[PDB]
């Protein structure tokens, strides 16, 4: 049980020059090991099979070293099709360890969410229920917070959140905490703020409403 | 202190036939009392002096009779000019007591209030407190009910009625039951029905909103 540890968490850049990844191991896995290209919602595909010797058709630029304890991988010329969750994987002992994950984002600036709070709605009210979704949308980078406030009642745990991939276009991100509350609780408050703090926000921004307002 | 006892409390007439209105005494007065026009928001005005003999410029048609109990007023070619309040009233016999009162009205048709309820301005909730204007508009007569429903709550006592006095155009009236709250039970609460029974109604009219509905 050979921990396989990488030494970038996460990686953004926008399109460019050497994005050399790394993964460290516990032990002496001596140019044993593998690089993968889990996408998005699809099945990996290997990249690298033995710490180098770029496998089958890999195109022209990523090769990687390694013998035998911390391994690196080049991405030298980096092609944004690329975006991908990446893995080290040891294999010459059992039981076969993975790597952590590699999620390869983009580094655009840092953007402003533009926030948006929901009521829920009265076919909700409808339901004896209540579902308080308060948006984030086309920002960057994924490092926001939420603090629901119930007529001002900093609040969580009701509250469900919901991170969106980097998209293609704008290489941005949308957050949407759904505040999921009983009819009950719903009734016993109006004011329904929800401070967003994030990076590309210059303070924490509460977007509220009151209950039969919109 | 001889109690004058009006036999007629109101009348109503649309304009036409005799329309003798009544005055009792406690006592044998032996046509020693006067008859009085007091108009809305105006002086008296003498109508009879000594229970007959039409005085001082009366145009046609207001004799009366009595002699010595119970007096008559005989307004006989009724003249829609003439509804005011009217009043026997005995004089030799000290304290020289009034009658009670002989609002003539006119009898069009029984007609039903539109009803409007009103939310108190926010306005209001800037001042703190909230009173709830439920109308009655265009209808006959004055007979009419209004039972406040806060969340379904039959409430009186925060609420003050206004009568209207009877048009000189449709012979109509108007009504307004006022629920002034303080701010504190109106947010308490949001279905703030107003069930209004009128004979005109066919059924009692509960006229409703939502705080923060309109």
């Amino acid at each position: 049980e050979i921990v396989m540890t990488q030494s970038p968490a996460t990686l953004s850049l926008s399109p460019g020059e050497r994005a050399t990844l790394s993964c460290r191991a516990s032990q002496s896995v001596s140019s044993y090991l593998a690089w993968y290209q889990q996408k998005p919602g699809q099945a990996p595909r290997l990249l690298i099979y033995d710490a180098s010797n770029r496998a089958t058709g890999i195109p022209a630029r990523f090769s990687g070293s390694g013998s035998g304890t911390d391994f690196t991988l080049t991405i030298s010329s980096l092609e944004p099709e690329d975006f991908a969750v990446y893995y080290c994987q040891q294999h010459s002992l059992l039981p076969r360890t993975f790597g952590g994950g590699t999620k390869v984002e983009i580094k655009r600036t840092v953007a402003a969410p533009s926030v948006f709070i929901f009521p829920p709605s009265d076919e909700q009210l409808k339901s004896g229920t209540a579902s308080v979704v308060c948006l984030l949308n086309n920002f960057y980078p994924r490092e926001a917070k939420v603090q629901w406030k119930v007529d001002n009642a900093l609040q969580s745990g009701n509250s469900q959140e919901s991170v969106t991939e980097q998209d293609s276009k704008d290489s941005t991100y949308s957050l949407s905490s759904t505040l999921t509350l009983s009819k009950a609780d719903y009734e016993k408050h109006k004011v329904y703020a929800c401070e967003v703090t994030h990076q590309g926000l210059s303070s924490p921004v509460t977007k509220s409403f009151n209950r039969g307002e919109c």
